[PDB]
């Protein structure tokens, strides 16, 4: 069904993070890796998936390599045209990400693209409330995700480079049927921040209608 | 008599064309050159015509040149009053914008009273799973005209053609007389890079005309 609402003790505390905030900020103050009707070149493992995806903008890679929770979401896109939106990684990986892929045919929108509204909440409190889009009729949370907390970044300062205005928070999709879930967005405690192992949330491959999702961010300020 | 269907190694496979797709779906997806009870008002060489034709949609052309397989053909219309139907291209079109048959005579030819609803059945992977029918205002209507009007259904409800490619391999349109004769279209473009227009639409000139009251349409493609 869906997941239950975050207890402020299931919430991690940015105060208890000690390393660079600002490497967690890069990836989602930015570009994101985009791939429009593609075809997987090949595969390391029963879990992952390569594909010839070059970085034009700055050639930081020419190709991009994700991972899904199993084996059965590799099988399935294998040798699909697919498109591909997430935030990727170099430090244990080229550059690496996770999921972020859904089936390019039927999947276009055409026309006015959809609306998404963003409520955002400080110490439960709707303070500010944005539109984002997508291109696509069933997108990754992962492209909703990313879209959303790069302009909470360049907004409401989400993340700056040593740590974050806001003591905890955290991003909740709303399906039609009502169904829910949330992603924390502070880092573990300690000094020190794993990309790969943070980024890891994305690979359930999790999409939803791009007409029928509703966003909130629910931070505490310090 | 009629065209053996085709063998899977006989059709184009989507996969293999490599350019935008989305420069054949403009061929099927807005609108068609039409004109009614028109007269020629001359022509370029022995098998070709011209139409007085404007765009009054979008102002993109004020005349029409239509292109026949032979000479004949040209002759047959040339001072007749017609009607005209057709997929037009810009590209490599001197004499604008050109196009292949897509002509009929207009007198005698008028339906009064209710329009034939000619039934096209669609099938993937062989499976008959959508059908939907198409009409026609003329008695003895080119098969470009039915073709037109099958696949501009086919990409707003299907996706027959999109942008950058297409969801389906494989796919042709079978029509059928009443006699049980056939023959088919390949859907498909051409492997490679480039898709030529004016190469692909030449499948019109041979201004194949059918009754409207006696002809069916199936629709054949195979999923990626």
């Amino acid at each position: 069904s869906s997941q239950p609402d975050p207890t402020p003790e299931q919430l991690n505390k940015s105060s208890q993070f000690t390393g660079v905030m600002g490497n967690l900020r890069c990836l989602y103050d930015n570009h994101f890796v985009e791939g429009t009707n593609v075809r997987s070149t090949g595969q390391l493992l029963q879990h992952d998936l390569i594909f010839p995806i070059k970085d034009l903008k700055l050639k930081n890679y020419d190709s991009v390599k994700t991972e899904f929770n199993s084996k059965d979401l590799a099988t399935k896109y294998k040798n699909k045209d697919v498109d591909i939106f997430g935030s990727n990684y170099y430090y244990n990986c080229k550059t690496c990400m996770y999921g972020g892929v859904t089936e390019h045919h039927r999947n276009q929108i055409e026309g006015k693209f959809p609306n998404i509204t963003v409520k955002v909440y400080e110490d439960n409190e709707n303070i500010l409330s944005f539109d984002i889009t997508t291109n696509k009729k069933q997108v990754t949370v992962q492209e909703l995700d990313c879209k959303t907390r790069k302009i909470l970044v360049s907004r409401k300062n989400l993340y700056e480079f040593n740590n974050s205005p806001y003591e905890t928070g955290y991003i909740k999709f709303i399906e039609s049927s009502g169904d829910s879930f949330w992603y924390d967005m502070m880092p573990a405690p300690g000094a020190i921040f794993d990309q790969s192992k943070y980024l890891m949330l994305y690979n359930d491959n999790k999409t939803v209608s791009s007409s029928a999702i509703a966003i909130e961010v629910h931070l505490t300020k310090k």
